[PDB]
């Protein structure tokens, strides 16, 4: 689909098998998620944004739905504002920017 | 233009006759550029990002050329980690997503 920047870009996803709402970040290098559990192993890992650092929790091999689109790859989970859709996973269901 | 989001959406852009590289950010709703000089008087502003929030100058009706797309806006300006191109001018420039 086309999905205009009206607004913000906020899509459900699927994770976990918890329906989420989401927000494509083309600015955004990963995914992370407010917390929640998730399968496997995971490691600390330190991210930055405006205003600073913050620790997540970074799971690989995860399987996401993102509006019917499947993919897989690293989530990270920890004390993010707003549940974050990164370049690693826009790259998998062909997500492109255009103008 | 497409982009593709393999790498980051990083393009070039023009303000005060300068020229700068700028990340296009739909998950951000403002644009905030690197501390810069800018014409005219400035009103205070609060932008909230992952680490939380940063105190900004907030300049109105700026001139500044994204990927060659004149554009004339708002622009932030503060202790940014990159200079971001929000939703503000990204409407201007006609981008979406698509997928
Ligand atoms: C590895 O680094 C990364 O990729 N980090 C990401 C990141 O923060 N990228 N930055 C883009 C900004 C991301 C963001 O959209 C997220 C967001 C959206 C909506 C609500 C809350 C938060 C945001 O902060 N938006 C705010 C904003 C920005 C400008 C003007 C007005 C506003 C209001 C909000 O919309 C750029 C960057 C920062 C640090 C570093 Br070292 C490098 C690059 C990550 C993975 C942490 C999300």
């Amino acid at each position: 689909p086309q999905i205009t920047l009206w607004q913000r870009p906020l899509v459900t996803i699927k994770i976990g098998g918890q329906l989420k709402e989401a927000l494509l970040d083309t600015g955004a290098d990963d995914t992370v998620l407010e917390e929640m559990s998730l399968p496997g192993r995971w490691k600390p890992k330190m991210i930055g944004g405006i205003g600073g650092f913050i620790k997540v929790r970074q799971y690989d091999q995860i399987l996401i739905e993102i509006c019917g689109h499947k993919a897989i790859g690293t989530v990270l989970v920890g004390p993010t504002p707003v549940n974050i859709i990164g370049r690693n996973l826009l790259t998998q269901i062909g997500c492109t920017l255009n103008f």
